[PDB]
């Protein structure tokens, strides 16, 4: 057996959070080490680079030599989930220019500032309805299942034209896919969603209807400009991202705000601070490092360090968002700071399609919680919560809460 010291210069990555709003201990070390890049070891023993500094992260996310192609043999997979989805065509999150733009542009019209503004009545109605329901159902609740997840689920389903009557099926399948720890469970969940979306497509060909899925069927599919299987993958990406991200931000924001009561009280007293507070929470909670993987198709020199063609690179936006040369006192939550330029949504051609929908949702959500349940508090200590591992979207699967009856 091993009898020598075990220190490594390529630590295992990713790490798991122990506190919902602080860097894992190993990540603070990466944050402090000079240089834009650091070697890490992935779950299968393969070495990859992580990007740990803010401007270097923007530069590399903007560099077309870093490909988003998940089918590449050298793509930096962080768990066995990745190996599962090989047979299926990728959604545009896994495409590079020029194919990336042709597919992304098929969906952008649903996310314009004008459409998002027009969605405010629906978002407010959905938020207040699930809130009406949770407050009436009992003195305590799981915020996740009763509020954080159904709200963005109903909103994105309406945008897509996915009937919410099937929500128990597709919400469960979405959870199994993003939180899968092995390839087989991931493949099963993906096939479940694919079969469901396939049936929805056939129905739109018979009976044209509203929503982005209906529009893609009636236009691009009918012109042969998207493959049926690509349409499934695109709808699946938007469905899952639209659900899982906002839900995680809601639950983690509640935990974080309750641990910072002075700032939460200031937020309640001046609602003009909400948009800025949402940006700070996005920066600080950075829930989507899982989306930072890239593979180099050519050598890239980064401040003296060399990324070789064929090497995997993960842009760790949570660490980059704690860069003190950009955010003074970066580990402090400050809803009054300028959190502009943060990387929680990425940067460049793949920058989050839904970012302004997410911003609208989180603004409406925080205002609604402060208006309708100002006495909201956790029903258990923070120590008793269970955080998801760094191999998935950050968050909590259950969040017990209570309030003044
Ligand atoms: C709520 C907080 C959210 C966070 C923190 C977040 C984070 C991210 C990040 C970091 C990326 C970049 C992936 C990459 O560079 O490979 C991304 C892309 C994307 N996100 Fe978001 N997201 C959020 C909400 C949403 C919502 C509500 C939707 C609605 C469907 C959405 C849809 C997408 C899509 C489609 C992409 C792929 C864009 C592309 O490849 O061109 N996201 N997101
Ligand atoms: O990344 C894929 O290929 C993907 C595929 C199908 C469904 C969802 C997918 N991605 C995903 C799932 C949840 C959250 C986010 C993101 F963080 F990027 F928004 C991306």
């Amino acid at each position: 057996t091993a009898t020598t010291p075990q220190t490594t210069d390529a630590p295992a990555f990713p790490s798991n959070r122990s506190c919902p709003y602080q860097l894992p201990d190993g990540y603070a070390q990466l944050r402090d080490t000079p240089g834009p890049l650091h070697r890490v070891t992935l779950y299968d023993g393969r070495q990859a680079w992580v990007v740990t500094k803010h401007e270097a992260a923007r530069k590399l996310l903007g560099d077309p030599r870093l490909s988003s192609n998940r089918t590449d043999d050298n793509f930096p997979a962080t768990s066995p989930r990745f190996e599962a989805v090989r047979e299926s065509p990728q959604a545009f999150i896994g495409l590079d220019p020029p194919e990336h733009g042709t597919r992304r542009r098929m969906t952008i019209s649903e996310f314009t500032v004008k459409r998002i503004k027009g969605m405010r009545p629906e978002v407010e109605e959905v938020v207040h309805g699930f809130l009406d329901e949770m407050l009436a159902a009992g003195p305590t609740a799981d915020l996740v299942s009763q509020f954080a997840l159904p709200v963005p689920s109903m909103v994105i389903c309406r945008l897509l034209g996915v009937p919410y009557a099937d929500h128990e099926f597709f919400q469960d399948a979405s959870k199994r896919l993003v939180q899968s720890t092995d390839a087989q469970s991931a493949l099963t969940a993906r096939n479940d969603l694919a079969g469901y979306l396939d049936g929805l497509i056939t129905q739109f060909q018979t009976e044209p209807g509203a929503g982005l899925v209906g529009a893609l069927v009636a236009d691009q599919l009918a012109n042969g400009e998207i493959d049926r299987e690509e349409l499934i993958s695109t709808a699946m990406l938007l469905l899952i991202a639209g659900h899982e991200t906002t839900a995680s931000m809601t639950s983690l924001s509640v935990i974080t705000l309750l641990d910072h009561p002075e700032q939460y009280a200031a937020l309640r007293a001046d609602r003009s601070l909400v948009p800025g507070a949402v940006e700070e929470l996005l920066r600080y909670l950075a829930i989507a490092d899982i989306a930072g993987g890239r593979v180099a198709t050519a050598d890239i020199e980064v401040e003296g360090q060399l990324i070789r063609a064929g090497e995997g690179v993960i842009v760790v936006n949570s660490i980059a968002n704690r860069d003190g040369t950009v955010y003074e006192d970066p580990d402090a939550l400050d809803i009054h700071r300028s959190a502009r330029h943060h990387l929680a949504f990425g940067f460049g051609v793949h920058q989050c399609l839904g970012q302004n929908l997410a911003r609208l949702e989180l603004e409406v959500i925080l205002n609604a919680l402060m208006d309708r349940v100002p006495t909201l508090r956790l029903a258990v200590p923070v120590e008793q919560l269970v955080l998801r591992p760094g191999t998935t979207i950050q968050g909590v699967n259950e969040l017990p809460v209570t309030w003044h009856h």
